């Protein structure tokens, strides 16, 4: 019984570029597959490699994904990003496709606290433990709403994509991380989770969850 | 006029299995159109057969919906589900894309209630009344969160998906059939459909919106 | 370095229409890239059309988006829209594809306020006003929730998509147009977006966030 899935976020057009496949199992732990670049190369992570198959067809202009073997450990939402660059750097994620299946060592990245609760305006602070260094411009942040894919929050430890609000700063080098929020804003009610990319195969942290409270109310009326 | 959709869920390999169009009403209220399988052999609910038919082009890898004579009351998000088993089975969801027009017997599934009310660590219970006896093991039911496409929750009445918090259970047999929770969570807040496939046409049930309250808070400061 | 995205909402069949892309800036300012119609025919709005290129491929069927020399201004989530009619009119929207890059006059409509605070049951009113008279069969509301592409909710100023509760209207005419509810309930919190197509080139309200407020409570047990 083999999972086979598609993608396509990508046009006609592209010259080069690497599709990579990521799952994430219920937990939210995410996990890193493999990739496939456009002259044809992949990449797929050791903890399968005898089960994973990725390929495209340019003829139908679809990337596949082909995990043979599967069983409900599989069971997860499937992903499939675009990453390419020179300087300037395109990445962009698919929808998520979610898999169902039913029969009943690497930079480890420690996301700390597992769910961080926060009132409006607070400063928030968030971190991620490398169990080793990590190039400090292949540390990155995404942020994940309930439903939403994995959007691209923070690159290279401190540089914040287009648009992230200023409230926001990246914190860190070599083994410990961090993300802050100058104060909340409920628009913040995300999942962070720390990425590393400079060490193959490339990891994820399990994730932060961050939620706010409502505020204080009193009742004095009196 | 005519409603022209496409799927792709799955890639290039399969060898069997079947896509289903499924259509969630704005309401909920989920609808089960049909269904086209890997050779060839097609299925229309009786609701249409005249309206409907669903196709597949294996040269360009995607499978259609075509929906003749529309009309305001087919506005709904449609979804493109692929199933597929052996012992193992294999089931995936599309992303849903919402189709909106202007122009102004089964087994009914009975969900209730509409909208039950929860505060954190709570039990709680909701009920679905088959019109008439369904097998067992043709009893699922689907979490969706605003927003996201129906996640299969429980399959054959009470076997949790892998992943499925163990707070959860499924009871039933025959007419009744039921979902609980050991003691909420909010991350339960979501909407519960029971689902049958025993009997064609296949139904879903109406929907149970599940939400929690805060939990309480006191002033005595004091 | 440049943007390729596809797009393939419809299905074979599909004997006309337009289909147009359409992208959200973080801050949800929606933006109109252009369509290219089924007999060949393109619009590229004016802002671009030195970069933008729309394109279609009947082989693959698949729509295409190439935005030349990209920049970290053209992070956004990407839209691509179907629309046909005859006097029945079809209106369906792809899923968003979130684009991230690094490298760091028309009628312009007014949402008002950017955000409105309401508890249940109240009465409700949002205002859009436009910087010139719009033709009131061509301005529309869209709804969306955080996660979702948006959902034609009110379209001619005051005709309710199929579905729409009861508790919305849409007043308006020249130059301010409104939506109201009758009496919130919640799963009215979602993001407003009033629409003008009479005008080339098609415009986006800002956004009003809508959210309700929890309700009173007490504590007088006492
Ligand atoms: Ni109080």
């Amino acid at each position: 019984q083999t999972l086979s899935l598609t993608c396509s976020v990508t046009g006609d057009s592209v010259t080069s570029g690497y599709w990579s496949w990521i799952r994430q199992f219920p937990g939210n732990k995410l996990d890193y597959m493999g990739y496939i670049s456009y002259r044809g190369s992949t990449y797929y992570n050791p903890s399968l490699k005898s089960r994973i198959s990725i390929t495209r067809d340019t003829s139908k202009n679809q990337v596949y994904l082909q995990l043979k073997s599967v069983s409900s450990e599989d069971t997860a939402t499937y992903y499939c990003s675009y990453f390419d660059s020179d300087d300037y750097a395109m990445e962009y994620w698919g929808q998520g496709t979610s898999v169902t299946v039913s029969g009943g060592s690497q930079i480890v990245l420690t996301q700390s606290p597992a769910i961080m609760s926060a009132s409006p305006g607070e400063k928030v602070t968030l971190t991620c433990s490398a169990s080793s260094s990590v190039s400090s411009s292949h540390l990155y942040w995404y942020q994940q709403k309930p439903g939403s894919s994995p959007k691209l929050w923070i690159y290279s430890t401190s540089n914040l994509a287009s648009g992230v609000p200023a409230r926001f700063s990246g914190s860190g080098s070599g083994t410990s991380y961090s993300l802050t929020i100058s104060s909340m804003e409920a628009e913040d009610a995300a999942s962070y989770f720390c990425h590393q990319w400079s060490s193959f195969p490339f990891t994820f942290g399990s994730g932060t969850k961050l939620e706010i409270k409502r505020a204080p109310h009193h009742h004095h009326h009196h």
